[PDB]
């Protein structure tokens, strides 16, 4: 019988591999994914929201930049509990959505990271408010390649990478949670959000300041983040606010006139 | 102090024993029951909804057919925890509502069936993977409880080995789902809840009446024909649509009157 | 350029000619008709709502009883202005909906009754000052149009001098209201819309069937008994509650499916 | 047929003549007045809202200070068109509400002040261009009507030549706005509505009491001090905030009770 | 990892120490506090609401009467779990709000911030069980108390329930009495009890909470001469509120829309 | 007194001249513009919405492509009526917003294009009857105004006799719609607004760039290629989806920040 109280925040990195797919993928998301979703999890999800990603910045491709959105659920129970596999009504989820997102064409894994509802580490910019200004919120998840010691990767991240973020005045905030791997075997290890004022601030720090970094022995590309795009790193730059707070705001797929 | 996280889906089988009562019972439900309810459980119920039952089909009376609605709560805690008996404001619940629902007559009355379930169906026995796009569903929700002194394991075995296969054989039946009732919560006499989908009333009839004549009449039967259980006492049911506009936590804006 | 301020209340009498059609027609209405509709007229309709009809009462068939609902719009402009025919996105309206409503068979076929009215009742002939606290109302909404070649003044005189007094005499009848149909808008064949309240179905029957036998059968009668008009062609009706949860502009949150 | 497009903003000055009445009057307003109201005018009112008045300031009694709220409707048509008198469902409006508001006593009562205005202020006499970021406003809304047999032109001249300049001189006063009352609608005795903003109650006092002592007492004065008009009869007022949570068409979700 | 399921009802006693502050404090609450709040706790709070207090009644000052509102959260987890201190976006909460509420003087002794955690359901129902909304409009006097330092808690409880409550039960003017014990283990709130005591109106409140209560033995630990015998705003806070608020913030809020 | 019933649809072409400005401009729009706006026009605007533009396509710069959104109001009265200039609270509109949108540099600046239209399209030139089920639309909304000293009738003739036929010839173009700009309202320099649908960006390109090379370059042309008009000055545009979540009158619940 018993079901564990397991409050978590999920993030899904929704890419769009081509502008010709955008109308169709966007349609599916807003016309189909929302109602199918709420139909299933309304009673045990407290917040379902989409954060459309800003235009892909220069060299964003190398950070597995999700060109469509982030998809953010707040769960009261583990959606991977086997008993939750049973649904009266099932979702409409065509093959085509996976083509559009880039799961299918070599093809890219579906990154679904589970987190505790609150950030575990606050490494810069504590006490910042909304009045302090509009944030270019760079959300990035990473997973160290196979056969790399996790403790060693953690040590690299926090002792080599983060200090560069702390040094940069262009970087207003740094936050990190460790991925709940015990839930869905997500290959990612960390999720970070790193705020800037704008795209140029992002570039200056995440490209130029980061050239200073020693290229690690396990690197899957020459430059930071040294991890395989869309496979061992995904990301998105998003705004402080979304109008797509789906549990509160959705009123059907109303069409423009 | 401690309060156990106990996520459940409740169903109440709301009958209406006479069309002359319908205006008044419907009024109570939508004008009074909703605000009184939300006033009490808003902080620990995630979804409160009413699914109006379709017109009672031929021989529906024999399945304890609730002629008004199903009432569906999603709980985060056991509403039968004794500490939850204390309410600043109490509900308005007249005698008359029980007359209307058939709990009391003008000449024997009917129990109030309030079944607690896990939020997710336990058994998916037909039609897995069906979506809303596959078409409009005549959703026959039926709960049953085996008569007193009938072994539960034996009743389970009957249900799943004799009854369900007839549903599986029938092309008219698009879906079959079952959960075992949480009896430990409120001593509900029912044992199972099933939802059995059809295309329409005729599909329902063809299977639940005609195909079911084939069944061996069990020794404990309380009526001659399937479901072999006493209407409204050991079986209640309702046929409902996929969608309700009465999703009360989101949708309610007061008892606004027609012009 | 100029667009006339034309505040009106529309009523559409939505029938359902068979229970096997109900799931599918209900689906279309709530899953498709609503969003397609709001997509088009949100900026110039102040209220869009559906009032599900109560179960068809005995002999309701003879009053063109809409077995599904009433569909009620409040317009700021004439939807029949020719310039309003152009829509970026058009509605999905299958042939099948007309089968289900009885506009076509799959056994003669019934017109689509869409009556335009002023937003306020023109005549208040009984029960003025009645409030919601006075009790739950069985609201019988009925529209009528006199057969071809019948003088309109003469029909009016019949209605108000012969019919209405029987309603006024009956204590079972709590309210009587009437507006004259705007015929100048969409050529609707109906002439009047009335709402006649009772306590319940039996009150309705006692008055609209039994008390009405007393009436002189007029020379133009299209059937033996009141209302003396051809069902679904020259009379449509529905009995509805004071309240609907389907106040679509405020309440709709998508076609969310039961679990 | 034709109904004139008449966009207006109404204000009703809702007093509460005793603290012992506040619970009951407040209940009526929020439990009964809202749903009865929306039930009637939803299709032709674009905004219905209540602005609770701040605590009555010193000597506010002399300005006909409404100790409960302002009631603010935005109309698309004249509610005083005679055809709008007919309502299917009528409102619940007990005698007691009039006692509570002070229309009737337990020993002379007070008129019901219902002022119709154009939706936009006619005169902007101070503080043009002020935004919400400029700070929180103590908004003193005051309506006045000159006693019987006082020339209106002469009263206007007094107001704009003697009164207004004192407001303009006072740095404590951040804003001055005025519309002339639509008298042609409901024969409201009032002539002007003004809103006069301060930072706080003391600012209000300093200007509307102390600075105003400077004023010549006019020959028609109905009291010794400004505003020289009979409280609640020829002057009503209220001090309100920039924001109300009671924007009733958008926000109302029923009379949900505290736990 | 694990986070405990801890369903609770919080109450915050929001005072306003001067009418000249009311516009500004009210603005902050409705323009800023709400969105900043929902931005943080939307996923684990089921109900966030404000109950504006009725006008301070005669001698209400002596009961630590919050002249602005009550602030009522329903939590699914302990907001005082240390891991909940981390927020992406932090709240805007100026010094000035503390001046307005009376936590600080503007340039000199202030008043503590009373934030009481409770179980979601009342623990004791001591009068008026079964009363409905149809029974009439309620003057709901919510009052929290905490016994002075070095007063035995069991002894204070015994005083409250054996001396005070019977006066409430005797008074026909008092329609309801409810009490929960404060969860002290959560945030070290100095208060011990929260009670709600209903009347018909302000005069009913006065007749009972002032006049009937004169009958009471003045305890040895008393911090003022008259009931409630506790230091205003420090060891007792209160508010009289209506059955209904329009500020049910999770459901109702549509932005800080300004009057025209 | 009188206020004319003037139902209209406005469009504002909101550009964003640099990605470094997007966070800040987007913030202003969603945090400030919305509440300031609703605070002013809630009672006489039936729909306020934002349609975020898709990524600027190849050579979109030449069509005055608004890189932020379209801003769409539905008015019941002319916002340019002089009496509507008076507002109690005024809007917060920094210099910086004009920098971000490109009205000013920190080169050469760009006019603020605010086009008023009838609520319904005047000309339906292709794809009549198309529904939402027919598929997802790349909706290219484009407004144009003919250079100074060009006869308007002659420009109209060019548009409908030369340009539109190319759209009609292209199977890649699923829809063509046009309204004439109400110039009598706000002296907007634009003359027409068109919406031209494709399947996707490539369809847009193939037709609006490649097929359009076929066109005779007119004598008044302000650039070599179609649309032959000065970007952002005599032509603005945006490609948008069928649906926006930013339907501000229904959906806005404050500036809630991500966690
Ligand atoms: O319930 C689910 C769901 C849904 O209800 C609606 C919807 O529109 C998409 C969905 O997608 C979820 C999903 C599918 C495949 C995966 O590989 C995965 O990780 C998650 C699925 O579980
Ligand atoms: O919006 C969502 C979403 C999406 O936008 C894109 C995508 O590719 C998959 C998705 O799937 C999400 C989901 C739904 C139900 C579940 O039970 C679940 O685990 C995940 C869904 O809500
Ligand atoms: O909270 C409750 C409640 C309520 O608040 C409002 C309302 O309108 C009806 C209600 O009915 C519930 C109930 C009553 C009698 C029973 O015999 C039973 O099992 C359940 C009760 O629990
Ligand atoms: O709609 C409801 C309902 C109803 O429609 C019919 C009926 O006969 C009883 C009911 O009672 C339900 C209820 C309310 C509060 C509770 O705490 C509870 O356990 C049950 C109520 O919500
Ligand atoms: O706007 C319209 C419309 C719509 O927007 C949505 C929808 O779901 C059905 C609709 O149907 C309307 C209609 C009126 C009269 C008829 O005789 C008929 O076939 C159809 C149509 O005009
Ligand atoms: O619900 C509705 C409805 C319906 O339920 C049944 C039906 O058979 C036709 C309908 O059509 C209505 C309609 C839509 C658009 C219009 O422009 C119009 O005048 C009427 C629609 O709103
Ligand atoms: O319909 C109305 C109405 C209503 O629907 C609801 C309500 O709660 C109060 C109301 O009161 C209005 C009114 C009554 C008496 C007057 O003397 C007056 O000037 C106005 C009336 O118009
Ligand atoms: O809030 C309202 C209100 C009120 O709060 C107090 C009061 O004493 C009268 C009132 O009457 C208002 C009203 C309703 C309908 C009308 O047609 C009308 O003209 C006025 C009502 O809505
Ligand atoms: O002392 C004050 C003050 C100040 O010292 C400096 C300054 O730049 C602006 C100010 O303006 C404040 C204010 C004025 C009018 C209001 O209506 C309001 O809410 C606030 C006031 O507090
Ligand atoms: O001494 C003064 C003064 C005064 O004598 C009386 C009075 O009633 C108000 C006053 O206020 C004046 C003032 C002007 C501008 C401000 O911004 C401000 O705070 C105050 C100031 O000149
Ligand atoms: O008496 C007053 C006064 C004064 O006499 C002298 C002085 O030097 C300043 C003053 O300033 C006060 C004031 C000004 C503007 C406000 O906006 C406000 O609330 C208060 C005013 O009342
Ligand atoms: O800049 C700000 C500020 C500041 O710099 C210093 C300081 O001591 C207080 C402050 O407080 C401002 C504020 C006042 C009242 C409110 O109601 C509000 O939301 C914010 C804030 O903006
Ligand atoms: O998160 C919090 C918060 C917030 O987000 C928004 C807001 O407008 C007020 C707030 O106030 C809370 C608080 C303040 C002072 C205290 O002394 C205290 O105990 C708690 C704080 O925790
Ligand atoms: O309304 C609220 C509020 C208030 O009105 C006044 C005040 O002085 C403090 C407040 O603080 C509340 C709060 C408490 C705990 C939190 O963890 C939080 O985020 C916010 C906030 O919700
Ligand atoms: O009311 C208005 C308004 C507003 O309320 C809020 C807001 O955030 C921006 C605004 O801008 C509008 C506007 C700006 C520039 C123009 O050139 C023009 O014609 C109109 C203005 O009218
Ligand atoms: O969103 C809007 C908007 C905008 O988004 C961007 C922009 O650059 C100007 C704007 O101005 C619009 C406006 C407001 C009030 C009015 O009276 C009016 O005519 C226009 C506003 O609503
Ligand atoms: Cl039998
Ligand atoms: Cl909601
Ligand atoms: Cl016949
Ligand atoms: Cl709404
Ligand atoms: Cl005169
Ligand atoms: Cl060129
Ligand atoms: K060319």
């Amino acid at each position: 019988a018993d079901f564990k109280f397991e409050p978590m925040r999920s993030l899904i990195y929704v890419d769009c591999v081509s502008e010709d797919y955008r109308p169709k993928l966007q349609r599916w998301i807003y016309k189909v994914a929302i109602p199918d979703s709420i139909s299933q999890f309304e009673p045990y999800v407290t917040k379902y929201a989409f954060y459309p990603s800003f235009p892909i910045p220069p060299q964003g491709d190398r950070f597995g930049y999700a060109r469509m959105q982030l998809t953010e659920h707040h769960w009261l129970v583990s959606d991977l509990d086997p008993r939750l596999e049973i649904k009266a009504i099932a979702e409409t989820f065509p093959m085509d959505v996976l083509v559009w997102q880039g799961q299918i064409p070599e093809g890219n894994p579906f990154i679904f990271a589970f987190l505790p509802m609150w950030w575990e580490k606050d490494l810069k910019g504590k006490g910042r408010t909304i009045e302090d200004g509009a944030n270019y919120r760079f959300n990035m998840t990473i997973g160290f390649p196979e056969g790399v010691d996790k403790a060693e990767g953690e040590k690299w991240l926090f002792e080599k990478v983060v200090p560069i973020l702390q040094a940069a005045p262009e970087c207003t905030r740094v936050l990190a949670s460790a991925v709940k791997k015990d839930i869905n075997g997500c290959v990612m290890d960390w999720v970070l959000e790193i705020w800037f004022e704008n795209q140029s601030g992002w570039y200056k720090v995440m490209v130029d300041d980061m050239k200073a970094l020693e290229k690690p022995s396990w690197a899957q590309q020459d430059a930071f983040p040294f991890l395989k795009p869309y496979h061992n790193v995904c990301s998105a730059a998003v705004a402080d606010y979304t109008p797509s707070n789906n549990l509160a705001n959705y009123r059907g797929y109303i069409t423009m006139r």
